């Protein structure tokens, strides 16, 4: 299978450049970063491609790739309803074309997710909190908003959290999801971090899922990397690839 | 509903039986401790007991009250497969009797035994972390025991978890729970507390659960007391109850 | 000594009521809370009074207390600068009456501010996570405030945390206490909580403090209303009381 | 300077190899691993030597660059007494040549070791629980069996943990270490992690140290590398140069 890498030069790009390379049913057939023509994806008769780069440029790397019937497994954030739709419609026109989308590949965050959304209506309270490394641009993550969406979503019919804040400095609330806080730390010497915590009368639940290095994402993304054509269209989550095995 | 306490002035009773006292729906009968006759039980027509007391005496507790047709929910640890044998042959003799044994009454708690059962594939190290109050006489915790269970039993078929530890000081690794290392910390200020720890390549998942206050086995307990006739015979765990398992 | 309690009903101030009750060398001398006359206090010939109400009325009852030399211990927040000013200021005309106001008054917090002063200047990064009751009316903590004040003035001279965020959701970085991030987290089933993080290449401090109850606060407070007399004046946090024994 | 790196192949030498080579006011002299002849470090004109390799070859290694008088900045783990001891006869014969030996060169480690020293006294309770890769060998740490040490000697005088502990599964409890259970972890995904638990009624101070990456040691190690000359002789641990303890 021939793979390429946008954001081959990405603090994550990288890592998945060396993974596709080590990887024995994996041909790496192109490295495209910034400034690099898009036809050397085409030029190398690329069959797949893993894009993690941007997103103010994903949007254009995905059209390309759609229009000449090259996979995507895409893990550059911000993907939105309408960027789903615009995907969505542009994949219509382009069957047996694979698009998948995923918030995260670790699978612990995966899990979390999961976990969050059974937790849920058992508790009082809900929020997340997020931690990452200082040169993410965007806070709250989008695995965390995410996260916020899929607990508010299964907390529906339920009173929200109780909080009696009165005064307060602005922000010191964290950012409102869905009505379920989510709190953003840009640390030095951090990844990728996440804890969703519930609480109810005299007891906590934590979820803590950490991510200590960018080759946690690497299994994931081979996993889909590799099954990608069983589901034609637009996938969003790795978890219709892992609950079967 | 006519409740009775079992340890009435033990730690948990004691707030076992300021809950049943409030509330509007059931009857507090009986507050027996250490040297009250059990006919007080069936004095005051009991039809309910509460049992939080200890596995010295809880055998003898159960054999009177199933002998009297008394439903039990018993928090009281340290209860085994052969104890777990005396209890239903004592049942079979008086249908229509229930008794409910729960390792944890703390929702968290059983959601954490719930998603740690559902992670355990997905990873190459699993440990388990226990905390608790400096009073506790057993070590590991029964949650933190039957949690290691339920995480060998999910990985059947898979390796052990990778260890080249070739010199250390005895205990630094733990007790060993079927291949689960599991770790009891016992510190003041501290009231009841697990973390299980799952590791793989980059990554790790922690399940946190912590029981800020007694309070929070309340809820739990309650709702077993009031459905506790809808299962006659034994019924070991919350999650028969909770709809989930 | 005869000790009174403002705040008498209160979440704290019925703990203070009970210990002081509790003390062997401590004369309960009075109760109040809203609504009741603070002659009670001159009328049972109070000497110490502990104060746990609202930053709305504390100020009323300083003044009341200093007036009538009372010496005071504490513990309601939201004092600053022109407030200790106006203490100040009312106990110069008042020698010989102490007043002690503490941000906090369990030990861990006093020590965990005392270790962030420490390591601020050691790491790239630091942000403050605190973590309360979702009864709390201010956000964030006075003691995650002044630990954030405390943080930046160590790192008077060094360059600010890196952060690269571009775009993000309003509050998603918490507010910001003198340039160091500050998250204030409301969760059924906490008490009071804290985490300082710091953050360089490859590894973090995280100075944790948990109080899992209201007791915690008691031997700071009795601390205090014992050696009140000892400094008369202001004396701000229990510091001054701790590095000696 | 000219510095040399033995066990440059290592999970931790590599890192160093690279940091020695991009340090712009070092010349990376020497590179040995297992197999290579020391006298590649003479032979180089090696100054200083930086070590990690194992327990069973430093002391070997020390014995030939003390004899040379080449400097040592070590971290390689395992030094006893009788060790510490063989060094500094060594040294003897040797003025003018320094050795520098440290459990662990990331700061938030030593920082953790002071805080640890200084709240011993103020609690009732104090375990350590350690948590690493699952290729070390040893447990616990030398790290956190260090900082077992420095918390036992510093409550010299008075009570032990309190612990009613009267059943048990064996290791259960950890090792213990001068009185202060010490728990090591080992899971997949980690690398070097540390938590400093201290407990008292109602409260707990937890000091948490985490290297998510091995380039955490580097800036200790190059700052040793740099000063090793400012003290001949042996100096065990990094806290004399960052002018603390
Ligand atoms: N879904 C997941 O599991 C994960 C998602 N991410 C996300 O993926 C993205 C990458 O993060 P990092 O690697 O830390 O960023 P980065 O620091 O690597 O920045 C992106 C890289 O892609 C390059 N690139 C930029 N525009 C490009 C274009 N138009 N065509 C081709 N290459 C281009 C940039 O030059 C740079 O090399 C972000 O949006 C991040 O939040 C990161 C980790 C995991
Ligand atoms: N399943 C769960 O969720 C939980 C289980 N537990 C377990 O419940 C038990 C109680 O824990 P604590 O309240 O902390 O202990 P405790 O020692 O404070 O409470 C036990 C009390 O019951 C009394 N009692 C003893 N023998 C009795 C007898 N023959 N008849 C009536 N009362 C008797 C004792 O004097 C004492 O008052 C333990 O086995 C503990 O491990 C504790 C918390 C939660
Ligand atoms: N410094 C420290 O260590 C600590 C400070 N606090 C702070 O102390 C205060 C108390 O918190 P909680 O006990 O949770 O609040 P709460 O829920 O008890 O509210 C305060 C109580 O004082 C009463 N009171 C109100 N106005 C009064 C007045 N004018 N005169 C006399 N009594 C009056 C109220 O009726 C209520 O009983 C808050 O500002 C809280 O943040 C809380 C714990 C520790
Ligand atoms: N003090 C600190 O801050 C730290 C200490 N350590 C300790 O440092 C040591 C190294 O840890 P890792 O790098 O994880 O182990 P590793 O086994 O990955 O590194 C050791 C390496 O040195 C090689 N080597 C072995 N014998 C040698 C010899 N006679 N001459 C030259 N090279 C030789 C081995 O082949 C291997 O390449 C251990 O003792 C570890 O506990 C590790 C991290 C930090
Ligand atoms: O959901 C996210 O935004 C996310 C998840 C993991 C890593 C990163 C990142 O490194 O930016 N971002
Ligand atoms: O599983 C247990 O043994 C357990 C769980 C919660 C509290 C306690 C306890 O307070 O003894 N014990
Ligand atoms: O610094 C604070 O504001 C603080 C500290 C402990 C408890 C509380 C509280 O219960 O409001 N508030
Ligand atoms: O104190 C120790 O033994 C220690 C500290 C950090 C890392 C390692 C290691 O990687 O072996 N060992």
């Amino acid at each position: 299978m021939r793979v390429g890498v946008l954001g081959a030069k990405g603090k994550v790009g990288t890592t998945m450049v060396r993974a596709v390379a080590a990887a024995d049913d994996l041909t790496l057939s192109a490295e495209l970063d910034a400034g690099d023509p898009l036809s050397l994806l085409t030029d190398g008769n690329t069959e797949v491609v893993i894009d993690f780069t941007h997103p103010d440029v994903v949007m254009g790397n995905l059209e390309f790739l759609i229009d000449n019937g090259i996979h995507a497994v895409v893990g550059t954030t911000g993907f939105t309803a309408e960027r789903f739709q615009q995907v969505e419609s542009w994949l219509v026109a382009k069957p047996n074309t694979s698009v998948l989308i995923a918030p995260n590949f670790a699978i612990g965050a995966v899990l979390s997710m999961h976990f969050a959304k059974q937790a849920a209506r058992f508790f009082d309270s809900a929020e997340v909190i997020e931690l990452h490394h200082p040169h993410k641009a965007d806070a709250p993550s989008g695995t965390a908003a995410r996260t916020a969406k899929l607990i508010a979503e299964a907390r529906k019919g339920l009173p929200p959290n109780p909080d009696a804040t009165s005064t307060s400095l602005p922000g010191a609330r964290g950012a409102d999801v869905d009505g379920i806080p989510v709190h953003a730390v840009r640390l030095a010497g951090l990844v990728a971090h996440q804890e969703v915590l519930f609480g109810t009368e005299g007891e906590t639940l934590t979820i803590r899922h950490d991510s200590l290095d960018r080759t946690s994402f690497v299994p994931g993304v081979l996993l889909a990397v590799r099954r990608i054509a069983e589901r034609p269209g637009l996938t969003v989550g790795l978890e219709p690839l892992l609950d079967l095995h």
